[PDB]
């Protein structure tokens, strides 16, 4: 049964950049679901959902302070979660 072998990590990123949230599955499986709080994310201009084998990646583009908070990744019954902190640009 597929598990998150490597959990999501808490990150701190500057405003305006791109945040890359990464985790790893115990085998190559799909599809995974990404969430911000309890909201399931849709691939679009804001979020890019990427997969490279067992490596999973969420790109949060055009980072604003409102994009900060808890993100999660889920597959079947398994979940992993971390927080994104956004730091204001000088």
């Amino acid at each position: 049964p597929v598990r998150f072998q490597e959990a999501l990590k808490d990150l701190e990123v500057l405003e305006g950049g791109a945040a890359t949230l990464r985790c790893v599955l115990s085998s190559v499986a799909a599809p995974v679901k990404w969430c911000y709080g309890n909201n399931v994310l849709r691939p679009g201009d804001k979020y890019s959902l990427r997969q490279e084998g067992a490596m999973l990646e969420l790109v949060v583009r055009n980072l604003r302070p409102q994009d900060s908070g808890r993100y999660s990744c889920s597959f079947g019954d398994q979940t992993t979660s971390a927080t994104l902190t956004v730091t204001a640009l000088p």
